[PDB]
């Protein structure tokens, strides 16, 4: 199984998006992978990817929310259409799971303002 081929790159403070990065030397076949963003406030969800999509060696993919008001710009910026919050919270465990169904990565990100120099927007 692809144990940590893709990893957590960046995550939003409120969980409006996930940013992933493939540290592997080959094209990671994506689809059976899923991002479990579980918030202690009660909302816990797993974004299962599309098995049509393959993420490249040394490339990265940003999965935003539909309710983030963001423009869906494939294949750099995928947007979970039909999800507004994408697991909003002041503290949440954003888990990356592979095709096997094993939790290959995870980062507990909190609303402490994670995005620096966001002063222009």
């Amino acid at each position: 199984s692809a144990s940590g081929s893709v990893s957590i790159e960046e995550i939003d403070l409120e969980g409006k998006f996930v940013q992933l990065k493939n540290n592997s030397d080959k094209d990671q076949s994506l689809g059976n992978w899923r991002i479990k963003r579980q918030v202690l406030e009660g909302e816990e969800i797993a974004y299962k990817f599309t098995p049509k999509y393959i993420l490249r060696a040394g490339q990265m993919v940003t999965v935003w929310a539909a309710g983030a008001g963001v423009a869906h710009s494939p294949p750099s910026t995928l947007v979970w259409k039909g999800q507004s919050s994408w697991g909003t919270g002041e503290s949440f465990r954003t888990v990356l799971v592979n095709a096997d169904g094993e939790e290959v990565a995870m980062r507990t990100v909190k609303k402490s303002s994670v995005m620096r120099e966001n002063e222009n927007g």
